[PDB]
Formats: structure tokens, C-alpha cells, sequence
């Protein structure tokens, strides 16, 4: 058909109501009276009564103002019946479009936006982002397009133009330079959005930016030069602690100190760090020792764990140390294999005039010499002059003496001012003299009767050679009660044989030898005889 | 509903016909085939067939070109029935608006406009007014708004820009200066009107302006100096006529002449004007007279009835007159009570030597003296010398003479060259002489007998005093036939009485008187007597 165009109507209209929109006519009215009515939402349906028609003229009206924001369009159905009561025309659809008007102010997405950036970054860096909206049209008008802006950053210091915002997108960026967490950490700037691309109505928001941290700062010592005293030897011990103040953020690696000495003399120092006021705690690496050095001039520089965000001054601490003195024990010089001395020494004679030395050249402390180790008592010391003399009777020949030795240990004490011990061994070579003289091996025989065979006997000397070289056998009172002497060819033994057919048991034979001579006297080597033929038998 | 918008269509469209306008669909076609038709003016109604629809597709078309000027809009009704034959949708109204196109040239209201203005008016004066129209739109386009103009005034002289026209209203006004009915009275200018405020199409008209008249001109004489001759006395008469030429419009007061003399000597001149060539007709106010003046130098200026529309030169006419001569009658000087003359004058004696005078000093014309009035013939005149002598017998005493007078009139005639009369009266004092003498009153008595009483008688003189002073009575032959004389005391009468006793009737008495003397003789005063006693009785 020839339909009927949609009807545009403005919003928030205002004048004298009613307002005729249009007029409709059924031509089938030649016959009876026609009754015009109309139906739909806004008609008889909810919102009832916005539009109504004059049953007799065919006029359509808007009865009151409208807000497209509420309902932006309506569709209606129109009718025409006869007085008799019958419909005449197939109904007719009707449309109305509600044209937008700038009745709406915009509104920010949130009531407050927050942001953050680091202090050392470069100009032209994107920080935050902000939103807002207008409910009016924005597809055929500007009643709903906004334009963003900024008008007041607080801390109007260092300067007041650190940022800008993209008018269309509302994004903010760092424009200037001079950000420092250490002086001004959080800005509060006021934003506004406007109707018709900055032309219409405006509103406010608030965005707040916190500033991350940077290693803008270096560490600073609170003393620059310290001093402490120290002892030579127990040690590995705490000398002095140090103080400092970095200014970036505390629990952070831009706040933790790292040290080191420049030069470690004997490399006898270690230094650690501590999460207190991360003071510098210095200590001794390997004890000290001395009388060698009293002075210690060393320097320690301090850094952070992480590198610096800028060239900065490295700052050292210069420190002086002094070693207190402890006084140590003295010592005999050697451990003496000294005196190759003979057995004939006169009880009270100079053996070893000895001396001991003591470390501490503070030496105005003497000591006393004491002896100590010990198989039995011979020797003697002058305690205030360390003089070892030889008292007593010695005898290389016999008991304690093991290999050609006699080892003895002695002491010495550090007095004068405190304490001390000195353990020193002393081996002294004893010597030989020909003391003893020759002696027979077996002392009792068992001779036989009829024809006894030679009674083997031998010789032994306690002395050391030559002193036991060859012999000379001799038979004293009974050199004839019949007894005849004899030597083995290979030196050592002697052959003892009677020369008479003598008696039934129990009787001695006086013996007498010599080796350089010395002559011993020996003696009786008794002789038990019991009935027989010729071989030395078990007796009775 | 969701109707269907009006359809705009251009006018004088042109391309390949048909032209689809729009397509309609009934959705109730799920069931049968639907048949699309359409109705109305331009459809099935007159203009039939401008639009038609394709029963099966639902397309609407314009079949041929259109002229909004003919029909600027159409309304149509669309239908849709089922094959079975039933309608499905309530019909649908359809509208088409025909948009204007500049197909129309404008046209002047009239084929020729006329106008008129007066020559002396000022620049910036509204004269005519002109109209014209275009039939195309003029409420949303310029297809129908005109712009007026002018492009050719004829008589491109004095200059060619006497006027302008208001482009929007088409009114014309005088812009320049130099209008003269007398040289260029009617302009013919060509006008044009145009489409789109002078932009589109144009056409022509014609406006013609006549120029009213003004008193631009003054009157001019055709002679500047005239002359005429004239006679002394019959008069009030036409001397000379005058000619002139004003140049404005003829039957008009800017063409009628008005005159006047500058100086009217004795105020004896009048001059009128005449609707001929309104010549100046001069005449004589009160006759002239003379021998007093021959010359007349006078001037007459000429104006118009209505003042002048500009300073102009007043132009006079200087004129000379000459008076011809007529010769008049002579006159005795006075009218004479002249001659106190006596009665004794000698017949033929000088009474009044008189003279008369005649006007015209051209005097070489004499006259003749004649007498004329008349009781009887005494006097006489010398006609060629006017001398009145006295012939005859006169007599103061008696007949014609009334009071002491005698009046006579005489004449004199102007000859020599033409004609003349002179009536002059003449009274002449006559005088007294003592002519007559005394005389008795009654001449006949009636006396009585016995004793007659005195017969009274009296006296009378024809003379004038002293000449009749007192008397002297005398009785002649019968101074005694008995008669005795007597005078009255108071002079006049006389007492007559007998002295004898005398006779019976019929007889006279001779009487005789005197007054200076003169002596009269009188006479007989007869006396009739009849019988009696004493009183004068009636007789017998
Ligand atoms: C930003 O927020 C802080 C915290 O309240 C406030 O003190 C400051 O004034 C605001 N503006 C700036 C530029 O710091
Ligand atoms: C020396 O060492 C001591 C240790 O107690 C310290 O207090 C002092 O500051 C250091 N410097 C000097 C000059 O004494
Ligand atoms: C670190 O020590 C320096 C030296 O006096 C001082 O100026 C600074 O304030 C200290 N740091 C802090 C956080 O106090
Ligand atoms: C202190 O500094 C030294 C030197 O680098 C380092 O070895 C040590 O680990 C540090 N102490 C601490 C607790 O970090
Ligand atoms: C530390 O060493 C320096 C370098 O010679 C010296 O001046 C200072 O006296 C020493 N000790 C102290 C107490 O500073
Ligand atoms: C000698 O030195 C040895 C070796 O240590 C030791 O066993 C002995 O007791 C010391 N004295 C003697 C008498 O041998
Ligand atoms: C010296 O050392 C000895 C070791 O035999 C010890 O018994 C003694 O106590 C020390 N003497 C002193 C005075 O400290
Ligand atoms: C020295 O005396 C000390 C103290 O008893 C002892 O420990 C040590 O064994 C002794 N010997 C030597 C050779 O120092
Ligand atoms: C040997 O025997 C004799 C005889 O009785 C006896 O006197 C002696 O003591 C024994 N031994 C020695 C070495 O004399
Ligand atoms: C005006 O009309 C007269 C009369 O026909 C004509 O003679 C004349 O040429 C026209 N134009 C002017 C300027 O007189
Ligand atoms: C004189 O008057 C006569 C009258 O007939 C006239 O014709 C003439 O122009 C006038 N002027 C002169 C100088 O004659
Ligand atoms: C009027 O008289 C003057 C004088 O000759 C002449 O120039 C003028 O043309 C006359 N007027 C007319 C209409 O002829
Ligand atoms: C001619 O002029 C005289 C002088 O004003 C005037 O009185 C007279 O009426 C005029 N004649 C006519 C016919 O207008
Ligand atoms: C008119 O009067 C003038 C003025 O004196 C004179 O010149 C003239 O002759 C007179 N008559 C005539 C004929 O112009
Ligand atoms: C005299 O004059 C008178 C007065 O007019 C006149 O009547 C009379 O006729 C004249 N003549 C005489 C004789 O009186
Ligand atoms: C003169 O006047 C007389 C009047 O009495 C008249 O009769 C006569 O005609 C006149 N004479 C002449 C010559 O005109
Ligand atoms: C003079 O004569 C004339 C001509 O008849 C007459 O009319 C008139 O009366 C006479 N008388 C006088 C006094 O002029
Ligand atoms: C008087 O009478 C006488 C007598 O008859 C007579 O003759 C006479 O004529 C009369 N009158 C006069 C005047 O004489
Ligand atoms: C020093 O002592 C610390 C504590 O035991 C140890 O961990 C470190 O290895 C030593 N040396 C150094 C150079 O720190
Ligand atoms: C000082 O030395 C440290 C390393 O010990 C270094 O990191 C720092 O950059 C140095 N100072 C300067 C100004 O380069
Ligand atoms: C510490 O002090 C000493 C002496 O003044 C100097 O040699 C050393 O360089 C100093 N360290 C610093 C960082 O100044
Ligand atoms: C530490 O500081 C001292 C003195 O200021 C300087 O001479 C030395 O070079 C510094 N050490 C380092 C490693 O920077
Ligand atoms: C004594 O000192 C010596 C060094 O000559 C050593 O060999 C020996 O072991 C020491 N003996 C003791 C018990 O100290
Ligand atoms: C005695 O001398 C030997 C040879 O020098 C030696 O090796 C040994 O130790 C010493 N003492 C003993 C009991 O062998
Ligand atoms: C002159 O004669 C005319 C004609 O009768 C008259 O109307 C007018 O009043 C007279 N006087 C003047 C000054 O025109
Ligand atoms: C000449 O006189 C007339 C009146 O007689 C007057 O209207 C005219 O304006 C005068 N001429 C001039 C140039 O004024
Ligand atoms: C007419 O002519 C006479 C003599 O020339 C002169 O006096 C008079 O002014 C003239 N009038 C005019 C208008 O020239
Ligand atoms: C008429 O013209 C004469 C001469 O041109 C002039 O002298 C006179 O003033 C004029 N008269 C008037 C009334 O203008
Ligand atoms: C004659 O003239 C006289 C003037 O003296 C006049 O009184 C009288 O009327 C005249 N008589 C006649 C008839 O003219
Ligand atoms: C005569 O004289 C008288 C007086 O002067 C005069 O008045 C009269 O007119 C004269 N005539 C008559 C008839 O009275
Ligand atoms: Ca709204
Ligand atoms: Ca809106
Ligand atoms: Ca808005
Ligand atoms: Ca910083
Ligand atoms: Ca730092
Ligand atoms: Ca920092
Ligand atoms: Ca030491
Ligand atoms: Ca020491
Ligand atoms: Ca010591
Ligand atoms: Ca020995
Ligand atoms: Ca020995
Ligand atoms: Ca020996
Ligand atoms: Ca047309
Ligand atoms: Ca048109
Ligand atoms: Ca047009
Ligand atoms: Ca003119
Ligand atoms: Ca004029
Ligand atoms: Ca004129
Ligand atoms: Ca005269
Ligand atoms: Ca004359
Ligand atoms: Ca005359
Ligand atoms: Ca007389
Ligand atoms: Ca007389
Ligand atoms: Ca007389």
C-alpha cells in the first residue's frame, strides 16, 4: 500500500498539551458513522494514555512529555468500526520514534581510580587508564561522546606538569621528569569528562598515583673512621661493628649492605652483614700473633645487593686496629741428645749447662728451671740458672738403660708476670767402663762315677767390647782336688774335668777368670756326683 | 501504524518510461495468491493511467512526465484481494508531491503601463509603478521571485538617466534633473523582470511617462514699443492693441496675460486683456481734452495669473500717444448784467461793446456775432465786431419789463474752419425818466340831487419816485360850473364837490394835475346825476 510514515517526536517536549500528531480517515464512511479508536503500549496498554484519538475526527495526539531514555519508540494499531458495530478497515500499524536530547550528564566508571609508576622511568611512559559514560545518543549526535582532561595534580611540586591524558581514550602518561619516591611519593590529580567532545557538560573524578622505588641512593656510613683493640690468641672474634644509612626502601635489596676490605694483609679478616641496621660486623679470620704488628689500616666499601640506577659515589670506611698483648710460655731450645758422658762421673759435675728462651719481648719476666721426668734420682738442676749437674752413682751396665740410652724430660716456668710451661726431652749418651768380670754359666753339675765326661761350662761379661775379649782360666785352692781347666776353641766355654777317681757327691771347685785381667774371682760351682759310667746323668 | 511516507517526484521528468516508485507486499499471502490493484485520480479516475501497479509483484510506477503547474499532488488508495475473491487488508492511502521546476517565464501585469509627472519637481520623487508575475514556486525556491530593471529611456536627451526603479517593488522614481515639458514632454522606457532575483529568465514591458506643465516661462511682447493717434472728445475709446507670447500651456493661467500701466497721469487709461492671443487692449478712461498735452510715454508690464515657478524677467512695453485736434465752440465771456442805461437813449448808440473767446489756439478761425432771444426789436449788433448798439424807442414804464428788468440772450458762431455756438444771456438795467403825469381813479360818478356828498377821486403816476411826489390840483374851463377841488391829508385822493345846486345828469368836469409839475391835463371825469338827498347812489 500507500502506508503511513513513522512519526518523529522530540524528547522532553514542552508547551501546551495536547499536540496533534496526525489525522486519519476511513473512506468507507459514506455509509454510516465511523468510530476511531487505537491500541497498544502507550495506548491502552502500559504506559496507558500517552496517546489518544478523537473517535469522531480521527486526530492523534501526544498527551504529555516523553524521555527516550525511558522508551525510545512506540508501535500502535488503529481502528475504525461502524455505528452498527462492524469493523470497516483492516487495522493499521503506527510508529513513533523518540529523538534524543542532551538531558544526560556523563559519569565516571569508578568513583576513584588508582595508579603506580617507578621513579626512574622515562618521559612518554603510559601509567593509568580512566573511564566514564553518557547515556544520551552517541551514534548520530555528540550528546554522548566525551573528551577527557586533567586540571589539578597535587604536590604541585617539583613542577606541576608531570602528566597528560589522551582526550579520546582517557589514558594517562608521564610527560615530564623529576620523579622521586624519596621526596614526593604519591600524586593526586583531578580529572574531568565532557559532553560533545569537551563542549557540553562536565564532571569530576580522582585518580591517585603512587611511585614505585628506585636505587636512587647509595649507602652512607655513620662513622667514617673507627678504632678497636684486640688480643693475639684464643681467637676468631668480633672486633667492631659499623653503622650506615641507605635511603631507598628498607626490606629491599636497595637497602641491604654488602662489604669487603680492600686489602687483606695475611688474609686474616672476615666481615659479614646483618639485617639489623645492616651494620658492618667485622671479625678476625685466623687469630693474630703479636709482637709482629700493632697497626692495621684497612678500608671497607659498601654496596647494595642490586646495581645502581645511576652513577653514584662509593663510600669507604677507614679503620684502625691495635693488638693487645698476651704473654706466652718459654721453651728450652732443643730437645737434647747431648751428653755422651761416661759412668765414672763425679757426683756433682757439670753435664749440660742449658738455656731456654721466652717469646714476649716485654721480657722483664724470668723463669725457674725444674726437672721432671724420671726413672731414678741422679741429676740436679740449679733452678735460677738452668744448670744440669750429675749427682749419684750411675752404671751404664744395667737396668733402665735400654738401648745405649737414658732419656729424661724436664721443665721450665714463665713467671715474672704470669704463667708458663716448657716440655723438653733430654737423651744423654751413657758410656762404657769395664766394671764386672767373667762368670760361669751353669753353677751345679751332676757328674757321674765310673767315667764322667767333660762338664761343659761357659763365660759371660756384663761389659761391652773390647772389655770382654779373651780369657785366662784359673783354679785357686783346689787346683788339685783334681780339677783341670779348659777353653773351647771358638772362645766362650771352658772344659772342666777331674784327674782323680773321686767321691760320692756334694763338693765345689773354686774358679778364677780374667778379661783385660780384672781377674775374677769366681768361685764355687759346686758338684753333685752320683753312681755311674760316663755320661752326665739326672741325679738323685 | 507504520505508515508509508509521501513520495516526492520531480516535474517534467524525462528518461525511459516506466519508473518504479515503490513496492508493496501483503503478508497475508501465505494462504492464496494476492492481487494488487490501486484506485484514485491519476489512477482509474481522471487523469486516468498516470500510475499503475503490477498485480503480481506490487510495484508502483509513474508512466509519463508531469507538470506540477497542472496538478501538484495526488492521493491514491491501494488494494489486495485473494484469488478466491476476498479482500485481505484494509486499503492503504498513498501520497505523491510534485516538486517545482523552473519551467515558467514571468509576465507583466499589463502590456503597457502609463505615467505622468510635472517638469519642475525635485530629484527623489516617486512617479509610476509596474507589475508582473511568475507561476513557478516562490515560497521555497526563487523560481518565482522577480527583480525589476530598466534598460532604455527614449529621448536619450538631455541626459539618459532621469529615472531608476526599485528592483524588489518595481516602483520608479525621478533621479536626475532637467525636465522640461516645453522641449521633451514624453519619455518611453523599456523595463525587464527576472527569475531568481534577476538570475533566471527575463521579459519586457513598456512604460510611458508624460510630463505635466510648469510656469517655466514668462510672457514676451511682440512689439516692444508702439504708437497710436487719438481725438480729444467723444470718448472712452480703443487706442491700440498689443501682442505677446508666453510658452507654457495655452488654455492655462500660465498663459493668460495680466497688465497694468506703471504711471497713470490723470488716471485716464484702462487696459483689459482678451482670450484671443490674449492681446493687450488699451483704451481711454475719461476722454482727453487737448491743447494741454500731445505726448504720452507710458509703460505696461505683463504677468500671468499664477506666480512663477522661477525668478524670471518681467517684460514691459513702452508706448507713445498723440492727441489729434477737434475744434470747439467760442463763448462770450460773461452772461451780462451790464448796462444800467436810461430810457432817453438815442436810437443807434453804444450800449455794450462786447467780446467772446474761442478755445483752440489754432486760432485762425473767426466767428460772427448774431443776436437771438427776444421780446421786441430794439437793439442791434455788428456781426463781425460784436458791438451792441441801441436802436429804437424804449420805455422803462411798461410792458415786458417785469422787475426792473429786460433780459435778452444772444449768439456767436465758430467759423473759419468748422462749426460753433455760444449761448449767452444778457440782462440790462433800464432806468427811470418821468414820462407820464397824474390821473384820476374813477372816471364816472353818480351824484345825488338834494345834497350830494363828496365824490372821492384819487391820483396815479406811471413813474417811479421822486417823480410822483405830491400834487397840485387844477380846474380848467369849468373852474366854476361849480366844482371845488381837494386833497386827502395822507396825499393820494382828491375831494370833488360842487358849489351850485345844479342839474339833472350827464356832464363833465375838466381836471388838471402836476407832480414835479409835468402838469397833466387831465380831463373830463364826467358826472351822471339822478334825483335825491345826499349819498352817492346807484343810478338810472
Ligand atoms: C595524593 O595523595 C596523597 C595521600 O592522601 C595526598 O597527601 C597528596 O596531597 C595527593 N596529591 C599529591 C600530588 O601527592
Ligand atoms: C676508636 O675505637 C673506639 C672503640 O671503642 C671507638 O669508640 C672510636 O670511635 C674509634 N675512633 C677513635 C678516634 O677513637
Ligand atoms: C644516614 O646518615 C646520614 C649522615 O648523618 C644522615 O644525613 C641521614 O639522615 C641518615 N639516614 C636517615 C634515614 O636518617
Ligand atoms: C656481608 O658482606 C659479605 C661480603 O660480600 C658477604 O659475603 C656476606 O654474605 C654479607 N652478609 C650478609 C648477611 O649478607
Ligand atoms: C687508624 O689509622 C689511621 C691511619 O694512620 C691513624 O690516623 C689512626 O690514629 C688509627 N687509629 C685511630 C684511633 O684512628
Ligand atoms: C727413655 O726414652 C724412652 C723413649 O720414650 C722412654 O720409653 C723411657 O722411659 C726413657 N727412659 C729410659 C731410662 O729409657
Ligand atoms: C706449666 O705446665 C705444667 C705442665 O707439666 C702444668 O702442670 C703447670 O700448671 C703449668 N704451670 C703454670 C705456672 O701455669
Ligand atoms: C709440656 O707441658 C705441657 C703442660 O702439661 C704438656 O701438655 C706437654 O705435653 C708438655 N710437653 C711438651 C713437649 O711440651
Ligand atoms: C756349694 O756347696 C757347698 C757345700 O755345702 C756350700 O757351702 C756352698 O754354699 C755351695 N755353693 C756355693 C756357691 O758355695
Ligand atoms: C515616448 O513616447 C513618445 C510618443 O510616441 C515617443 O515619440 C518617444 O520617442 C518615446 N520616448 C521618449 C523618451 O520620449
Ligand atoms: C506707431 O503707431 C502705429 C499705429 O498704426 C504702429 O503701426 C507703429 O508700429 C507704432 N510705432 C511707430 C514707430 O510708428
Ligand atoms: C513669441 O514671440 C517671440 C519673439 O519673436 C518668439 O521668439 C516666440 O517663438 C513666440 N512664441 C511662439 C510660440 O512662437
Ligand atoms: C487684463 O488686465 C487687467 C489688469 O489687471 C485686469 O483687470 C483685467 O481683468 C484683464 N482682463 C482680462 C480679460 O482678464
Ligand atoms: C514714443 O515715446 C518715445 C519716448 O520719448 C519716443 O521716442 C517716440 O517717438 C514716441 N512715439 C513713437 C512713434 O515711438
Ligand atoms: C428776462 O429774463 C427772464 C428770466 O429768465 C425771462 O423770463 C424773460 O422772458 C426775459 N425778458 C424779459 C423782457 O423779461
Ligand atoms: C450753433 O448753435 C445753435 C444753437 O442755437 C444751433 O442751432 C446751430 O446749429 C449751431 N451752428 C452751427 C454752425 O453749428
Ligand atoms: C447755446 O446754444 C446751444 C445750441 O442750441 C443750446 O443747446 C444751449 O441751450 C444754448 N445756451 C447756452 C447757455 O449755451
Ligand atoms: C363825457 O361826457 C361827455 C358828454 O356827452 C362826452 O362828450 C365825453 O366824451 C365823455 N367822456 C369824456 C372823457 O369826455
Ligand atoms: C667468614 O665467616 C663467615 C661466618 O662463618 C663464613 O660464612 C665466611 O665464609 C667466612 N669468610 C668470608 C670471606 O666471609
Ligand atoms: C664506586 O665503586 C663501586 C663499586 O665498589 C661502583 O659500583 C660505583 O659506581 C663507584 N662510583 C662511581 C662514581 O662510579
Ligand atoms: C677514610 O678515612 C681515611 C683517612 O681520612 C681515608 O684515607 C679514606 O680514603 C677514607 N674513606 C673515605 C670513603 O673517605
Ligand atoms: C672509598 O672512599 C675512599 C675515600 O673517599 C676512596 O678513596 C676509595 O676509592 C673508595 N673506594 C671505592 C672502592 O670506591
Ligand atoms: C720431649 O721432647 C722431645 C723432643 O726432643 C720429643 O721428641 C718427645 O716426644 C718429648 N717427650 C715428651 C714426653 O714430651
Ligand atoms: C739406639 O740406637 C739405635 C741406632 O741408632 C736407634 O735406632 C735406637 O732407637 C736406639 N735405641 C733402641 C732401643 O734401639
Ligand atoms: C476699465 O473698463 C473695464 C470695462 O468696462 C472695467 O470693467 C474696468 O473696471 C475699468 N477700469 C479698470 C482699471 O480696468
Ligand atoms: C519683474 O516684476 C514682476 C512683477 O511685475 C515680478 O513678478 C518678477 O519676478 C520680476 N522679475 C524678477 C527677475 O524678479
Ligand atoms: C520699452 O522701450 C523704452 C525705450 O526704449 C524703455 O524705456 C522701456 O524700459 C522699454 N521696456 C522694456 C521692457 O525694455
Ligand atoms: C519692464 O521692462 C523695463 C525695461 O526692460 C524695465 O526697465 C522695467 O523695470 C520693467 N518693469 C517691471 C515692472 O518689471
Ligand atoms: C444765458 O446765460 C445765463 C448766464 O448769465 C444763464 O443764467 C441763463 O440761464 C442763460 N439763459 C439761456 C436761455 O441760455
Ligand atoms: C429784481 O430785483 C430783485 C432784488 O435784487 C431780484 O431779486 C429779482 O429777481 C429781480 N426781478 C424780480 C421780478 O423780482
Ligand atoms: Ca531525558
Ligand atoms: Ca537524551
Ligand atoms: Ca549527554
Ligand atoms: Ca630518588
Ligand atoms: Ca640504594
Ligand atoms: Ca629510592
Ligand atoms: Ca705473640
Ligand atoms: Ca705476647
Ligand atoms: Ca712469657
Ligand atoms: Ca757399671
Ligand atoms: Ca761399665
Ligand atoms: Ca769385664
Ligand atoms: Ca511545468
Ligand atoms: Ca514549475
Ligand atoms: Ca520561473
Ligand atoms: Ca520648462
Ligand atoms: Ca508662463
Ligand atoms: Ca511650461
Ligand atoms: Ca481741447
Ligand atoms: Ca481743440
Ligand atoms: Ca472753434
Ligand atoms: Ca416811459
Ligand atoms: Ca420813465
Ligand atoms: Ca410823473
Amino acid at each position: 500500500d500507500w502506508v503511513i510514515p513513522p512519526i518523529k517526536v522530540s524528547e522532553n517536549e514542552r508547551g501546551p498539551f495536547p499536540k496533534r500528531l496526525v489525522q486519519i480517515k476511513s473512506n468507507k464512511d459514506r455509509f454510516n458513522k465511523v468510530y476511531y479508536s487505537i491500541t497498544g503500549q502507550g495506548a491502552d496498554n502500559p504506559p496507558q494514555g500517552v496517546f489518544r484519538i478523537e473517535w469522531e475526527t480521527g486526530w492523534m495526539l501526544v498527551t504529555r512529555p516523553l524521555d527516550r531514555e525511558e522508551y525510545d519508540k512506540y508501535v500502535l494499531s488503529s481502528h475504525a468500526v461502524s455505528e452498527n458495530g462492524s469493523p470497516v478497515e483492516e487495522p493499521m500499524e503506527i510508529t513513533i520514534n523518540v529523538i534524543d536530547q542532551n538531558d544526560n550528564r556523563p559519569k565516571f566508571t569508578q568513583d576513584v581510580f588508582r595508579g603506580s609508576v617507578r621513579e626512574g622511568v622515562q618521559p612518554g611512559t603510559q601509567v593509568m587508564a580512566v573511564s566514564a559514560t553518557d547515556e544520551d545518543d552517541n551514534i548520530d549526535s555528540l550528546n554522548g561522546v566525551l573528551s577527557y582532561s586533567i586540571l589539578k595534580q597535587d604536590p604541585e611540586e617539583p613542577i606541576p606538569n608531570l602528566f597528560t591524558i589522551n582526550r579520546e581514550t582517557g589514558v594517562i602518561s608521564l610527560i615530564g621528569t623529576g620523579l622521586d619516591r624519596e621526596k614526593f611519593p604519591e600524586y593526586t590529580l583531578t580529572v574531568q569528562a565532557t559532553d560533545l567532545e569537551g563542549a557540553g557538560l562536565s564532571v569530576e573524578g580522582k585518580a591517585i598515583i603512587q611511585i614505585t622505588d628506585a636505587n636512587d641512593n647509595a649507602p652512607i656510613f655513620d662513622p667514617k673512621t673507627y678504632t678497636a683493640l684486640v688480643p693475639e690468641n684464643e681467637i676468631g672474634f668480633e672486633v667492631q661493628r659499623l653503622s650506615v644509612t641507605d635511603l631507598d626502601m628498607p626490606g629491599t635489596p636497595a637497602w641491604q649492605a654488602v662489604y669487603k676490605i680492600r686489602v687483606n694483609e695475611g688474609g686474616f679478616f672476615n666481615i659479614t652483614t646483618d639485617p639489623e641496621s645492616n651494620q658492618g660486623i667485622l671479625t678476625t679470620a685466623k687469630g693474630l700473633d703479636f709482637e709482629l704488628r700493632k697497626q692495621y689500616v684497612l678500608q671497607i666499601t659498601v654496596e647494595n645487593a642490586e646495581p645502581f640506577s645511576v652513577p653514584l659515589p662509593t663510600s669507604t670506611a677507614t679503620v684502625t686496629v691495635t693488638v693487645e698483648d698476651v704473654n706466652e710460655a718459654p721453651f728450652f731450645v732443643p730437645a737434647v741428645s747431648r751428653v755422651d758422658v761416661s759412668e765414672d762421673l763425679s757426683r756433682g759435675e757439670k753435664i749440660i749447662s742449658l738455656v731456654a728462651q721466652d717469646p714476649d719481648k716485654q721480657q722483664i719476666q724470668k723463669l725457674s728451671y725444674f726437672i721432671g721426668n724420671d726413672p731414678a734420682r741422679w741429676l740436679t738442676v740449679n733452678k735460677d740458672n738452668g744448670i744440669v749437674t750429675g749427682n749419684g752413682n750411675l752404671d751404664r751396665e744395667s737396668e733402665y738403660v735400654k738401648n745405649n740410652t737414658y732419656t729424661v724430660i724436664m721443665l721450665v716456668t714463665d713467671d715474672g708476670v704470669s704463667v708458663g710451661t716448657g716440655t723438653g726431652t733430654l737423651i744423654l749418651h751413657v758410656l762404657d767402663v769395664n766394671d764386672n768380670g767373667p762368670v760361669p754359666s751353669p753353677r751345679v753339675f751332676t757328674m757321674c762315677d765310673q767315667n764322667p765326661e767333660p762338664q761343659v761350662l761357659t763365660i759371660s761379661d756384663a761389659d761391652i767390647p773390647p772389655n770382654t775379649y779373651p780369657y785366662k782360666v784359673s783354679l785357686s785352692h783346689g787346683s788339685d782336688l783334681t780339677w783341670k781347666a779348659e777353653l773351647d776353641s771358638k772362645g766362650t766355654s771352658m772344659l772342666l774335668s777331674p784327674t782323680q777317681q773321686l767321691k760320692k757327691g756334694d763338693y765345689s771347685i773354686y774358679v778364677l777368670l780374667s778379661d783385660a785381667q780384672n781377674n775374677p774371682q769366681l768361685t764355687v760351682v759346686n758338684a753333685t756326683v752320683c753312681s755311674c759310667e760316663g755320661k752326665a746323668i739326672k741325679c738323685q
